[PDB]
DNA sequence: CCTGACTCC
DNA sequence: ATGGGAGTCAGG
């Protein structure tokens, strides 16, 4: 702990060498229209910590930073380049992400600061970010001279770890995944996130007094058949209702008590027509708390856009996540919360939203991966599963009962077990059990391959996506069977679900390419694990309607091909 | 603050 | 004991 550096009073030639590290340091965690506390700069002159008030008003601080040619280093570098766009300037020449890197790395370390990422090579000269603004209410930033420690402390930290890092990529034959896929999504999705998606608030808002009126018919009708009053929300009150007051049956319970998950209430219906209501009630609750209230909340008023953050280094496959507000999660099946996506829509009048999907993108990946004849040659695989659980014809298959057989699909090839088959489909267990024996017949090499996938994993200690993408697994020899088991689960699970990520993130960066060739106005809003979605001026349509579904099939070469679907219309909601 | 709800892929 | 991966919310 004795490091030098120059607290600068202003922006010299010597901080604007063409190799860097870069820490544009952000406090809070939703980083839109966050301040920028501090800058520190590390490169082969030296260490300075610069002032933001001072740095970012400096023209040729300013010219560095978007000169594409003067390469920085940095930790989570979306982070710093929203936030830099929100303060009117951009930010380019990232070359290397040690947040992405340790991501790749291992993704259950969890990496979060510079600080757990220095752990991983014994780097100890850096504190964690946590340790320095401290937790909840008391979280601030620290005197000058503190803040600037730590800021160069972090910039020191990355500039001396890259090569470690970059060597161990190297050596897992992942470097290309970092530099080729992942570090190139980062500024793309920097460009989503900063763009945002408009919302409809007038339509949000009368939803949200039709829906609370609606709420309250319900609630008394529930009270009604209850005959008391209580707290619907309330597991626990629910509990005492249902099996103390009602008597009815007991099919389950957890540490706390009573089990009144939607799936022990659809169980129920035969009992008391209470329980359909109290589902419905709930069903209709989160769509006000969450899909109403909470995203009126967040929307940015002047603009009326909500500006999610898509977490790039945080699931264990290789998926994104999405946050505050999750646009990964708005309602679909039911139609009474799919209106919520009438409620989003395009930026600019006489622009429309475009959304187009892969269509089995996973199964055609399993396909591929496994080698399945039978599974290929089929390549609708959800509607015949339904044809044949339900014994029906094809056009007699409800999107319920096809949405209930893509469960048993994507159960079975996942490992499910008779129980949980049997429970699902509310039939014989050994029904549900010769189920389970059929399919793997019929598809003979998605049954050797999830057999040997596990073996494999137990030797090895981890397993592995197409684009080289690993996940560790060390309870896969636990002398523990539900641990063993759930990691053999995971070693199935994994390299499909995070093979079908990688080749989304290559179509995203493939997109975003030919739409910058073509000169279109159009751009990506979302990502929604198989889908994308875009907005673009209505005359864009004809051209996206060819260009889009082309990139995204011609990202990958399968045995099987890949397949898109797209639609487009005035609203989200229109865009089926 | 965690748990168990509901939401999506 | 009992397919996988996520986030947000009210209650307690
Ligand atoms: N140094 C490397 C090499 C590969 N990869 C990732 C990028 C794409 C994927 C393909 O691996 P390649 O060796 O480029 O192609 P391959 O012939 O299919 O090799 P393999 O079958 O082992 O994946 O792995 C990487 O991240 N870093
Ligand atoms: N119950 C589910 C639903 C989805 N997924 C994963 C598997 C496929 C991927 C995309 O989900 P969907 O688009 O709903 O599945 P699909 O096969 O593409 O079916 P569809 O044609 O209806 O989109 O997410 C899963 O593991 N379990
Ligand atoms: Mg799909």
């Amino acid at each position: 702990a004795k490091m030098a550096f120059t607290l600068a009073d202003r922006v010299t030639e010597e901080m604007l060498a063409d190799k860097a590290a870069l820490v544009v340091e952000v406090v809070e965690e939703n980083y839109h229209d966050a301040p920028i506390v501090g800058i520190a700069v590390v490169n082969e002159h030296g260490r300075f910590f610069l002032r933001p008030e001072t740095a970012l008003a400096d023209p040729q601080f300013v010219a560095w930073l978007g000169d594409e040619t003067k390469k920085k280093s940095m930790f989570d570098s979306k982070r710093a380049a929203v936030a830099l766009k929100w303060k009117g300037i951009e930010l380019c020449g990232v070359s290397f992400d040690l947040l992405l890197a340790a991501y790749l790395l291992d993704p259950a370390q969890g990496v979060d600061d510079v600080a757990a990422a220095a752990k991983m090579k014994q780097y100890e000269a850096v504190r964690p970010d946590e340790a320095v603004y401290g937790k909840g209410a008391k979280r601030a930033v620290p005197d000058e001279p503190v803040l600037a420690e730590h800021l160069v402390r972090k910039a020191a930290a990355i500039w001396e770890l890259e090569r470690p890092f970059l060597d161990e990529l190297r050596r897992n034959e992942q470097d290309r995944l970092l530099v080729e896929l992942e570090q190139p999504l980062s500024s793309i999705l920097a460009e989503m996130e900063f763009a945002g998606v408009k919302v409809d608030t007038k339509r949000l808002e009368q939803m949200g007094k039709e829906l609370a009126e609606q709420l309250g018919t319900v609630e008394q009708r529930i009270y009604e058949l209850a005959g008391q009053e209580f707290n619907i929300n309330s597991p626990k009150q629910l509990g005492v209702i249902l099996f103390e007051k009602l008597q009815l049956p007991v099919l389950k319970k957890t540490k706390t008590g009573y089990s009144t998950s939607a799936d022990v209430l659809e169980k129920l219906a035969p009992y008391h027509e209470i329980v359909e209501n109290i589902l419905h009630y709930r069903q209709l609750g989160k769509l006000q708390s969450t899909y109403i209230e909470g995203l009126l909340k967040v929307v940015r008023p002047a603009t009326k856009k909500v500006h999610t953050i898509f977490n790039q280094a945080l699931t264990q496959t290789g998926r994104l996540s999405s946050t505050e507000p999750n646009l990964q999660n708005i309602p679909i099946r039911l139609e009474e919360g799919r209106k919520i996506r009438q409620a989003f829509v395009p930026s600019e009048s006489d622009w429309l939203i475009f959304a187009a999907d892969y269509s089995q993108i996973e199964l055609r990946v399993l396909a591929h991966i496994a080698e399945d004849d039978n599974l290929m040659e089929a390549f609708d695989i959800h509607t015949k599963t339904a044809m044949d659980i339900f014994q029906v014809s094809e056009d007699e298959v409800t999107p319920n009962m096809r949405r209930q057989a893509k469960a048993v699909n994507f159960g079975i090839v996942y490992g499910i077990s008779d129980y949980g088959l049997a429970q699902n489909l509310n039939i014989s267990r050994k029904e549900a059990a010769e189920f389970i024996e059929r399919y793997f017949e019929s598809f003979p090499g998605v049954k050797r391959y999830m057999e040997n996938i596990v073996q494999e994993a137990k030797q090895k200690g981890y397993v592995t996506t197409l684009l080289h993408r690993r996940r560790y697994l060390p309870d896969i020899t636990s002398r523990n069977f539900n641990v063993r088991s759930f990691a053999e689960r995971m070693a199935m699970n994994t390299p499909i679900q995070g093979s079908a990520a990688d080749i989304i993130k290559k179509a995203m960066i493939d997109l975003n390419a030919r739409l910058k060739e073509e000169r279109l106005q159009a751009h990506l809003l979302l990502q929604v694990h198989d889908e994308l979605i875009l907005e673009a001026p209505k005359e864009e349509m004809e051209r996206l309607c060819r260009l889009v579904p082309e990139v995204m099939e011609q990202a990958v070469t399968l045995r099987v091909p890949l397949k898109v679907d797209y639609h487009y219309g005035s609203t989200w909601y229109d865009a089926k």
